[PDB]
C-alpha cells in the first residue's frame, strides 16, 4: 500500500494540555473542534479524557461524536446551536452552550426545556466575529438569568491578535470586557493557546488551548514557554522512485523548478490531496533519512517530489518527514502565508497511527 | 445542525464526461483519485458506471474502494505497486497497472502470478514526475512482453504545461513520446483534462480526464469548450450572526481587513477546516441570497464573514454561495496562486449531498 502516514504521539498531547494548565493555573478546554483540528476528535478526547476538565468543538454534531465514543467530560459547544431544534439533545446529553446572539437569546427564552442549560455567554469584545456588544451584554446577562432556563452562566470572550506579542489590541479587549462585565457573578473564560502562552496578565478561570495541545506554536518567534511544546503530528512518507537528471530540467506541473545542476530527484507519495501544502516553495525543508532536504518543484495532488543530490545513501524507500518534530508544520505554513492550524485541519487521506494511548 | 453542505450534482458530472468523449473520439478513464478529487470517489463512480469506459485512482486502496461498492469497469491505478504484496489482490481484482519504474519492472518480473497483469507503461516524456526516460521505454516494454506475465500493455504518458495554450512543452512531450514508441504495438494514452480540452492534435486512445469532470476549467482564461463544462459542486452555508460596526473596526484574527464605513457583517457557518481557503482575500466573490458580494475578514478554521451592507434584504438565514454554478472555484483558487484542484480536493466536515444519481 501506499507509505504515506501521519503519526499521533498521544503522550505529546497529554504533555501540551498540562502544559497549559500549569501555566495558568485554571482549568482548561480542550479544544477539539474541526476533528481535533485534523488530529482525530474522538482519539484525542480519550487520551485526554482522565485529566482534562473538559472539550470543546464547534457544533453539536462533534460534541455528539465525542458522546457517542463515551467521553463524560464536560463538552463546550463554542458556536451554540445554529436551529433551536438542537436544544432538547443539548440539554439531554449536557452540552454546555455558547450563547453569542439575540435570536439565540429568543430561542432560549421561548424554548421548553426539560432541565435548564450551562450557558457560556459570548462577548465580541474586538474581534467582530461573533458575541454581544460590550453595551449590549449585561441585558442579555440579566435576560438569561431572569429566563429560569439557565443555571451557571460563564462570562467569555476571544482574542483577535493574541498571537502578535507586541501588539496591545489584547489589552484593549480585556478593558472593555472587564468594564462591560464588572459586577455580573460567575466564572469569565477569554484565553486562547497564544494567550495562555504569551500573556500572563490576562484573567480566566477556563482557559481554551486548541493549538498548543497539537504542539505548535502560535508564535512567529521563539518563545520560552511555547518552545516546551512537543508537536502531536508526523506526516511522512517515503520515495517511491528515483531519477538522475541533467541541468536544466523542469520537476513537475508548470515546470517552477528546473534543475540547477546534474541532480537527482524522488518522489515521494505525499501531495496536497493528503494536506500537505501546494504553496510549499521550492526549498522547502524536509527530513530524509533523518536529515536535512528540500523540497524541488510543484507539489502534486499524490506525489512531490525531493531534492536526493547531497543525500548519497537515501534512495528508494528512504523515509521523508513532510512535518513533524524535526520540520515544524508552523514554520512551513507562515511561508506563504498560511499557519499550522490550516495544515493540521486539511490532513485527510493518509492513515492515522496514534502511539501513547 | 450546521448549515454548511456541498451538493454534488451528478447530472453535471456526466454531462461533463460526455463531453470529453464527444471531443476526443475515444476511449475515457474518469480519474477519480483523491475521493473523487473531493466528491466522493463511490458516489461518482456510480453515477458514471453506465458509460463510462473505466475508472482511474492513485492506489491500490482507492481501487478496492471502488471494488467493495461493486464497481466492475475497468480501474486504473495510476502509479501502479508501492509494495510488490499488492500484486496478488491486483491481479485477483483485475486493476490495470501504471509500471513507471525498474524496481516495479522487476517485481513483476519475479512474481509469481495467477493470471497475466494488464500494464500501462509510463514514459517520463519531460514532467520528470514518474515513468521511464524515453531512452529506457523500449527495453522496459519488451521485458514486459518477454516476461510471459502481461497480457496488454498501453503505453502512457502525462503533461507538465497542457493547461498553458500558449506554451509548446506538450508539443515537445509529445515529439519525444511517438520518437521513443513508434513501431512498438498497443493502444497509447497521454492525454489529461487540459489536453483533452485544448490540444486536439494529441492523439491517444485512451484518455484521462480529472478537473474537467468536476466542472472546474484548468485554464486561466475563458475557452469555447471547456465553458461548456459544467460545476459539479457547490460549497454553501447560511449567515448565523449579523453585526452593525462603525468605520475603521477590524473584523476577524489579524484585523487584515477593518470596515471601510458604516457597515453590516455577517458569519458565515464555512471555514478553512472546511476546506474554504484561508489565504481568499478581501473582495473575494462570493453570492449572497442569489446575488454577487464579497468576503471581508480573515477567514477563520469554522467561520467567515461576508459583507451584508449593500443587501439591505439579506440577513439571517440568508444562504452564501462559497463556490459552484455562479462563483467558479477555479477563479477563487487563482486569485492566491492556488487551482481548483486543490480546493475541492480540500473538502472536509461539511455533508455532501447528491443529486442526479
Ligand atoms: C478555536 C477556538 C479556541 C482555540 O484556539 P487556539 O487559538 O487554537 O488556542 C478557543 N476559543 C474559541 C472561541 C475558539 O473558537
Ligand atoms: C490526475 C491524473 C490525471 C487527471 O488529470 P487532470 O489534469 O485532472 O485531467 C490524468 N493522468 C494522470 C497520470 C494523473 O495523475
Ligand atoms: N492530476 C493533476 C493533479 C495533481 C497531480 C496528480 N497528477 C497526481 O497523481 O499526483
Ligand atoms: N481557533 C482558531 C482557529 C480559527 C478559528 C476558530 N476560532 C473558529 O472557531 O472558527
Amino acid at each position: 500500500m501506499r507509505p504515506a502516514r501521519a503519526l499521533i504521539d498521544l503522550q505529546a498531547l497529554r504533555h501540551n494540555y498540562r502544559l497549559a494548565r500549569e501555566a495558568t493555573g485554571a482549568r482548561a478546554l480542550a479544544v477539539i473542534k474541526a476533528d481535533a483540528y485534523g488530529h482525530g476528535a474522538v482519539r484525542c478526547a480519550e487520551a485526554l479524557a482522565a485529566e482534562a476538565d473538559g472539550f470543546a468543538v464547534a457544533c453539536i454534531e462533534e460534541g455528539l461524536e465525542l458522546r457517542e465514543a463515551g467521553i463524560r467530560q464536560p463538552i463546550l459547544l463554542l458556536e451554540g446551536f445554529f436551529e433551536a431544534s438542537e436544544l432538547e439533545l443539548i440539554v439531554a446529553h449536557d452540552f454546555w452552550c455558547v450563547v453569542h446572539c439575540a435570536w439565540q437569546l429568543e430561542a432560549i427564552e421561548r424554548a421548553s426545556l426539560a432541565r435548564p442549560l450551562n450557558v457560556w455567554l459570548k462577548m465580541d469584545s474586538g474581534m467582530h466575529r461573533v458575541g454581544f456588544f460590550p453595551e449590549d451584554f449585561r441585558a442579555a446577562h440579566e435576560r438569561l438569568r431572569a429566563s429560569g432556563k439557565v443555571a451557571k452562566i460563564v462570562m467569555m470572550s476571544h482574542f483577535s491578535r493574541a498571537d502578535e506579542l507586541d501588539c496591545p489590541r489584547t489589552e484593549e479587549q480585556l478593558a472593555a470586557f472587564s468594564a462591560a462585565s464588572q459586577g455580573l457573578e460567575g466564572e469569565i473564560s477569554l484565553r486562547n493557546s497564544p494567550a495562555v502562552l504569551g500573556w500572563p496578565k490576562v484573567p480566566s478561570d477556563w482557559v481554551r488551548p486548541g493549538i498548543l495541545l497539537y504542539g505548535a506554536t502560535p508564535f512567529e518567534r521563539a518563545h520560552p514557554l511555547a518552545d516546551r511544546l512537543r508537536p502531536v503530528m508526523t506526516l511522512e512518507s517515503k520515495v517511491i522512485s528515483v531519477r538522475d537528471l541533467p541541468a536544466g530540467e523542469p520537476v513537475g506541473y508548470g515546470a517552477r523548478y528546473s534543475t540547477e545542476r546534474r541532480q537527482r530527484i524522488g518522489v515521494v507519495a505525499m501531495g496536497y490531496a493528503d494536506g500537505y501544502p501546494r504553496h510549499a516553495a521550492d526549498g522547502t525543508l524536509v527530513f530524509i533519512d533523518g536529515k536535512p532536504g528540500r523540497l524541488v518543484g510543484r507539489v502534486s495532488m499524490d506525489m512531490l517530489t525531493v531534492d536526493l543530490t547531497d543525500h548519497p545513501q537515501a534512495g528508494l524507500g528512504s523515509r521523508v518527514e513532510l512535518w513533524g518534530p524535526n520540520v515544524p508544520v508552523g514554520a512551513l505554513a507562515a511561508q506563504f502565508g498560511s499557519i499550522p492550524y490550516q495544515l493540521l485541519c486539511n490532513l485527510k487521506r493518509v492513515p492515522r497511527v496514534y502511539s501513547g494511548a
